[PDB]
């Protein structure tokens, strides 16, 4: 029973998250990412615009394309350098009040007992505003930073994923029962040892005695995001996610992905409203259509085709070292770019996708006036979009313009909330509910088991 | 050279760090430890009294070492619950300006590439105020929380200790060279790939490719503390530490530990002034001897001697349940419990070390007036004490009193600094020096080795 869209800012603790070459724009200030002040400015603007959450993506490595020099990753800041997402989230707790603060953490980078302790602590310190995006994947280099020959294969990836979630739910939901905090000074009982338990977790990958070291936090289990794109990904998302970060190319493609996710939720034994679909988007906005277009052209000069080529060439295998920007994708001869040009045909103004349209794989950009952007967003919501995952082409500019121009329009039409509701991030996203996960959710099954 | 004593507040993210049972004092507020607000009050008071840093110790397990029942650890909140130290440090960044922020992290809890990226981030985010206490040890439960049948033997702890430091120094000091950040937009070169390198570390415990993901931070390598009390500990502290958290029972005894530590530094190829001895203390203070003595009596009502014994047991690996308050510690039959009766004998007024006297293992309490406390700190400082490691019997009370009464006295006699010096934590502690570690330190050896 949430009538408004969920607004999530999609950022990353780095100089150039989303529109490769974007740092070079004189107008942009992503070069300031290592400072707290820059991030403070962004978090406060998003709170001013009534955003439900700010999200920080993260990675644990950096990789060359196959047979390519690593050079251009350093020169263009292509997701490198990369600073810790969790630290920034924490240092942002006191610069914000109501804004959700979400981060990615991978299976590989933190043992689930460690991570469970950290997340619990940030949930306490924040007042129940933490979210967690679960990463099972990784890149060759990230494997090699934690001493591993090569990638953990696709099957095992998600199975490891599952055990990890089983371990953190046992800790967050099972280890301390309701009523464990007593804190009676006169009677001399701080916590009730009859209600606190080891978890004695034993599985293929993890052995973990417990108990969990923290007091139950306001949410216990943080707000769960997941960006599974693949088959196993979508299934995992249906099992565990409260919001899934998706990348549909069109409203019709959202309707399909929506409908499919409803099937998987039913298989999971969850309700149709238990998971929001949150679509990747970015925005350029103006009082007239001519102003918006002109802002777009200014920013698009800083779109570095070779940096984008080096990001997409990693993510699709296929070498694209010499593609021109104005070159159509179908003019390139791979199975990857033949079927991605077919997909993109309807997402581009002219019906011919180009190398300069390849950012569409990562966020869908709408250019326009507040009214136009809102009408277009109305189509996406009616296709089953529950939320916006807003990436930036400039900081603080994309976020500032969106807040200053689009948010008021969306508010006027009742598509964005006018005030923050009281409660944890989970109670903000799912209005009538409890701070703890519903009984349909896997986590809920660890409640009570060790007593 | 620094003329003033260094001031470190010695806390932990938990309900009852020191003076077990102390949480029960109606006048105390440590039951509020899970909230950021309580820690905001404590950090701000310490900064108001010109403290060099605030330190959070941390643990990764809880152990039933007091016999059949674990019960007492929960009922008395004996280093349980335990919340994450680095999260708290980070969310205090914005509530403080000049105060150093220090935390313990263990070898076991975080792979050293992952930890390297977090410290680096917090160092950027704090402006070079970050410190790190290196923990190599732990407890049976902590091992079992990370899937290990039992402890690693004392020998191995420090060898693992060494490889971990080696790994983080390669990342912090080796991986990016002196002009790697270019960030010229006109020219379009963010970082210089010829100046950034993999580390390709390979040893007994760790295989880490690298490179380090972060920009070089103000200090690069955080401010290093270490509390190795044993032979291998003191040695490791001598190779690595900038302050060593020690526990001498008297001024004569400090002089001996200082003199010993000077030899170890010479053997390390370091300098006599490269490492401060930071002594563990606590304070009850009043305008008359009689006020201070009354404060002591009021607080000591809440000193729970069973809880204390239960903590010593965990720290030592010995059961002390069958030991009543007045049993001499030498009549208990262990190397642990007879080693610390030998040590404790000059500080106990009656001469025969007993279990009633066990708070002495963790800090020395001076009770008195500002003038008395200062006279007596003067004796310790002439024995070679470089800093005070201050624990709390009450929060905010012990820190509040120390600031309001002792600090101004200490300032008047030139023993505590009047203002903060500008710069990174390392530059505050070692006045004439650089933000980066001196050429005599092991970390410097990794500058340039991968160009």
């Amino acid at each position: 029973m949430r009538d408004t869209l969920v607004l999530n800012a999609f950022h990353m603790n780095t100089v150039c998250h989303m529109y490769d070459g974007g740092w070079r724009n004189p107008a942009d200030r992503q070069v300031e990412f290592a400072t707290l002040e820059f991030w403070k400015e962004v978090a406060q603007t998003l709170e001013r615009g009534f955003f439900d959450s700010l999200f920080f993506a993260d990675v644990m490595g950096t990789d060359a394309a196959y047979g390519d020099s690593w050079d251009i990753y350093a020169e263009q800041g292509i997701h490198f350098p990369m600073h810790d997402a969790a630290s920034l989230v924490a240092a942002l707790i006191p610069h914000t009040e109501h804004l959700g603060l979400t981060f990615s953490s991978s299976v590989i980078q933190d043992h689930p007992f460690s991570f469970a302790k950290r997340a619990s602590t940030l949930d306490h310190l924040s007042g129940g505003r933490v979210g967690w995006n679960i990463v099972t994947g990784g890149t060759i280099n990230a494997s090699q930073n934690f001493g591993y020959d090569s990638l953990v294969p696709h099957d095992e990836r998600y199975a490891i994923g599952e055990e990890y979630m089983e371990v953190v739910y046992k800790l967050w939901e099972g280890s301390w029962d309701e009523g464990a905090l007593v804190a009676d000074k006169t009677k001399g009982i701080y916590a009730d040892p009859s209600k606190i338990h080891k978890i004695n977790h034993r599985g293929e990958r993890y052995r973990v005695a417990g108990p969990h070291l923290t007091l139950p936090s306001p949410q216990r289990t943080p707000f769960l995001f997941q960006a599974g794109a693949s088959t196993a990904g979508r299934a995992f998302a249906s099992r565990h996610a409260e919001a899934t970060l998706v990348l549909c190319l069109t409203p019709d493609s959202m309707r399909v992905a929506y409908k499919q996710m409803q099937e998987l939720l039913a298989a999971a034994g969850r309700a149709s409203d238990d998971l929001l679909m949150v679509q990747g988007m970015s925005f350029i906005v103006g009082s007239t259509e001519e102003e918006a277009r002109r802002k777009a052209e200014e920013q698009d000069q800083y779109l570095d085709v070779d940096a984008l080529a080096a990001r997409v060439s990693r993510d699709l295998g296929v070498d694209l070292s010499g593609a021109d920007a104005d070159q159509p994708l179908d003019t390139i001869q791979t199975e990857a770019t033949q079927g991605i040009a077919k997909l993109m045909m309807e997402a581009v103004p002219d019906g011919r996708p180009k190398v300069k349209d390849l950012p569409l794989l990562y966020s869908i950009r709408i250019v326009g006036t507040p009214e136009t952007i809102a009408d277009e967003l109305t189509e996406w919501r009616d296709a089953g979009m529950g939320g916006i995952n807003m990436a930036a082409q400039m900081l603080p500019g994309t976020d500032a313009d969106f807040v200053d121009y689009v948010v008021p329009e969306l508010q006027r039409r009742g598509m964005v909330q006018h005030e923050y509701r009281p409660g944890t991030l989970r109670e903000k996203v799912f209005p009538g509910r409890d701070r703890l996960l519903n009984e349909r959710h896997p986590a809920s099954r660890y409640r009570g088991i060790f007593s």
